[PDB]
């Protein structure tokens, strides 16, 4: 079976979201080679999923998941350009995820969606406490991988 | 505010899915100009949504939602080509939805995803009884409208 190998960004909830496999919210503190899960729109697939926040180029075999909106975590741009180095390609399947859209004092969503447009990818807001958007990420990245 | 004007296909649950606005399942029998709803990934939008199953060209102002998998409802192809006549365009924001993926004796999902690829759009399976996929449709069509 097809292997949906897809988590990246700055330091500050990349884990929590992936913690889809665990259906529960970590407020706790593992972040290095860290998941597998057995359908999406009726196609039966496995996933290989979490990076921490130099050369470990090594791992980006990869779709990319790639900030949490109370933090103007500029840093996405960086990630995205390091992958265009290794991957060597101006299009690689990918989702811009704004996490922690639950919280009050926050990044106004437009900003992002206009960068999103400027890379030409998904932009999906998301929240591992409330679940709101957890899987919306993952599952639109798969469907990408038309690629 | 931006107006997310998006339901189409053959006769045989286009309504039920739209019935997002009503969060409940119709097994009952209205199908002609039939919804509005006030966020998606943190962008605050309204929707204007249901067609029945000649010239009423009139309505496809439109994103297109466009079969229910126990019915080999061939008919998507037709829809999709009538819109490339009116809309005049080989790319128009759009989601291929396989509805009623709940049911037992069913269209094998691959088939579709390979047509999907062959048009270059989303293909999302979906189910208004179980909710599974209701909003997955709607909300990925919006994000399309990068267009
Ligand atoms: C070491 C490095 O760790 P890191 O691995 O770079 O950090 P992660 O990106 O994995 O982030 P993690 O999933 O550990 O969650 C971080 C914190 O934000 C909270 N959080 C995550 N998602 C949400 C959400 O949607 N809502 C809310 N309200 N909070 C959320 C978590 O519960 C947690 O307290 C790291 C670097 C800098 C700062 C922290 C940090 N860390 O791991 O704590
Ligand atoms: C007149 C024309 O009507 P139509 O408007 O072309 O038909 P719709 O596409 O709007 O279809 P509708 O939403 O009315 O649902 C049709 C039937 O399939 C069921 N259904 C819809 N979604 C699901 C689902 O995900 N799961 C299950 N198990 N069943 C589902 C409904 O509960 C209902 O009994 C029409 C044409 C032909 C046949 C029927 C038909 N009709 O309206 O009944
Ligand atoms: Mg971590
Ligand atoms: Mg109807």
């Amino acid at each position: 079976m097809t292997e949906y190998k897809l988590v990246v960004g700055a330091p500050g909830g990349k884990s929590a979201l992936t913690i889809l496999i665990q259906n529960h919210f970590v407020d706790e503190y593992p972040t290095i080679e860290d998941y597998r899960k057995q359908v999406i729109d009726g196609e039966t697939c496995l996933l290989d999923i979490d990076t921490a926040g130099s050369a470990m180029d090594q791992y980006m075999t990869g779709g990319f998941l790639c900030f949490a909106i109370n933090n103007t975590s500029e840093d996405i741009h960086q990630y995205r350009e390091q992958i265009k180095r290794v991957k060597d390609s101006d299009d690689v399947p990918m989702v811009l995820v704004g996490n922690k859209c639950d919280l009050a004092a926050r990044v106004e969503s437009r900003q992002a969606q206009d960068l999103a447009r400027s890379y030409g990818i998904p932009y999906i807001e998301t929240s591992a406490k409330t679940r709101q958007g957890v899987e919306d990420a993952f599952y639109t990245l798969v469907r990408e991988i038309q690629h």
